[PDB]
């Protein structure tokens, strides 16, 4: 139970918690109530794990993209500014904020990829990205290079593919279609060709990581970096006097970064969400109350217009914001997962040589679309599974594969029907092992190998951990089991399925049994 009468915040340690500590100390002062900051490690997996079972803090501070996951677990509240209180901010942060039609958070700050470029090798920043092999060469004559950032990471090198036209996921009808992903398209190919030719150029390194760039950036060996301003204290403190603007266009058109949004949710269980409304509004969503914070971490754009066109003093937050609105708000489903495993491996192997831009992308677009269908197969298996003992779950011949697999699991709990239920009674299930005792009994099914018998143990026992979850008041972890079954078939069962006649061997080996 989270008490009442004061307001428990988490925030990241990265963050000025001491400064947000200064607000909830004014907010003590005037009001009397109890304000409480806590930075614990690892929060963002934390909070979904204290929260499943109604408790944890009153608030909590994280990136927009984390919440989505969030709220369909039902683990925040659904904040009600008024119309009066919305135009103070913003309106594109307000719809990194929102899921299912709903607002689910309170826009704190704005955080994107920008152009970092040293003053001193390179006093006029290029505006394109064609202008930089060019620029390069004069570099190289006085031991320097142009450009140097992480490309082991999708995220840094995504705006450059996505200028001509590459996207992510299709957003329609307040809803991301996870089946229409653009990394197979033109705009996605061509700004990938541009990454490798800067590559096969030598311009760049294919091994170039984080640490890798940082450091070359950070002692004045390349004129100009790719980064957020997660990375400012780092050249604060190096001799490097550096400038932040926009990243370069591509054919003309503007680099597309996704852009992070720090947003305050409320905990769904907290029994003080008016006085977190309250904070949140009056105290900390002010001039002074984003100011106390600032001075102590920089929040670099936040999304209060009275104070963002205050610290846009600083050409830095002004290029930050303005990269923000040429890029896109980064989607908010789980499902992204999915997408940046798929486009790591294919910048790697592009960039590497062992594949061509085409196919790299190529497979991108189907590890994608398989991810899909695999979560489609998880989903309905857990659906039927909870509907089987009454609970409903908010998340005939092309349904064959599916009403196959939900047959043979009720077959394999029919016939050991008193070892599970001796099972599911003795189970050690908590929100903070749930993936442990997850992952260990999967290790065990497949550890001799795998074969159609243990995939269907393997999808009967996420559906015994997802019942016993709701049984006992832990339904969120229900999501997380979703996920977490969908990802081990992704990731290890999918190229034995294929390999093995794919599901509609599976249909062909047990259809004759269910007669
Ligand atoms: O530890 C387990 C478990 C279940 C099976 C298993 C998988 C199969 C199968 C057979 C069995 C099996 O060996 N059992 C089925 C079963 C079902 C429900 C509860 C317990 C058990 C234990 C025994 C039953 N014994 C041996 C056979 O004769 C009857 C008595 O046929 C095709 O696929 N296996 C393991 C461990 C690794 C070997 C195979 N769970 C587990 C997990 C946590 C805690 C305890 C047991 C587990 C994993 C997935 C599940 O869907 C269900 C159980």
């Amino acid at each position: 139970k989270i008490e009442e009468g004061k307001l428990v915040i988490w925030i990241n340690g990265d963050k000025g918690y001491n400064g947000l500590a200064e607000v909830g100390k004014k907010f003590e002062k005037d009001t009397g109530i109890k304000v409480t900051v806590e930075h614990p490690d690892k929060l963002e997996e934390k909070f979904p794990q204290v929260a499943a079972t109604g408790d944890g803090p009153d608030i909590i501070f994280w990136a927009h993209d984390r919440f989505g996951g969030y709220a369909q677990s039902g683990l925040l509240a659904e904040i009600t500014p008024a119309a009066a209180f919305q135009d103070k901010l913003y309106p594109f942060t307000w719809d990194a904020v929102r899921y299912n039609g709903k607002l689910i958070a309170y826009p704190i700050a704005v955080e994107a990829l920008s152009l970092i470029y040293n003053k001193d090798l390179l006093p006029n920043p290029p505006k394109t990205w064609e202008e930089i092999p060019a620029l390069d060469k004069e570099l190289k004559a006085k031991g320097k290079s142009a450009l140097m950032f992480n490309l082991q990471e999708p995220y840094f090198t995504w705006p450059l593919i996505a200028a001509d036209g590459g996207y992510a996921f299709k957003y329609a009808a307040g809803k991301y279609d996870i089946k229409d992903v653009g990394v197979d398209n033109a705009g996605a190919k061509a700004g990938l060709t541009f990454l490798v030719d800067l590559i096969k150029n030598k311009h760049m390194n294919a091994d170039t990581d984080y640490s890798i760039a940082e450091a070359a950036f950070n002692k004045g060996e390349t004129a100009m970096t790719i980064n957020g301003p997660w990375a400012w204290s780092n050249i604060d403190t190096s001799a490097v006097n550096y400038g932040v603007t926009v990243l370069p266009t591509f054919k003309g058109q503007p680099s597309k970064p996704f852009v992070g949004v720090l947003s305050a949710g409320i905990n769904a269980a907290s029994p003080n969400k008016e006085l977190a409304k309250e904070f949140l509004e009056n105290y900390l969503l002010t001039d002074e109350g984003l100011e106390a914070v600032n001075k102590d971490k920089p929040l670099g754009a936040v999304a209060l217009k009275s104070y963002e066109e205050e610290l846009a003093k600083d050409p830095r937050i002004a290029a930050t914001m303005e990269n923000a609105q040429k890029g896109e708000i980064m989607p908010n489903i789980p499902q992204m997962s999915a997408f940046w495993y798929a486009v790591r491996t294919a910048v790697i192997n592009a960039a590497s040589g062992r594949q061509t831009v085409d196919e790299a992308l190529k497979d991108a677009q189907t590890a994608a679309r398989a991810a899909a269908d695999n979560r489609e197969i998880v989903m309905k298996y857990i659906h039927y599974k909870l509907s089987q003992r009454g609970y409903e779950w908010d998340a005939t011949e092309s349904e064959v594969v599916h009403l196959t697999l939900r047959q043979a699991g009720d077959d394999f709990s029919r016939r050991y029907r008193r070892d599970f239920a001796e099972m599911s009674s003795q189970l050690h299930l908590t929100p903070f092992t749930a993936r442990g005792r997850f992952a260990t009994v999967v290790e065990e099914l497949f550890r001799d190998g795998v074969n159609w018998g243990r995939i269907v143990a393997f999808f009967e026992f996420g559906g015994v951990m997802c019942v016993e979850s709701v049984n006992r008041e832990m339904s969120p972890l229900v999501d997380n089991i979703a996920l977490w079954m969908t990802e081990y078939l992704n990731r290890h069962l999918h190229t034995w399925i294929q390999d093995n006649g794919g599901w509609d061997a599976f249909v062909e080996l047990y259809g004759p049994s269910m007669r």
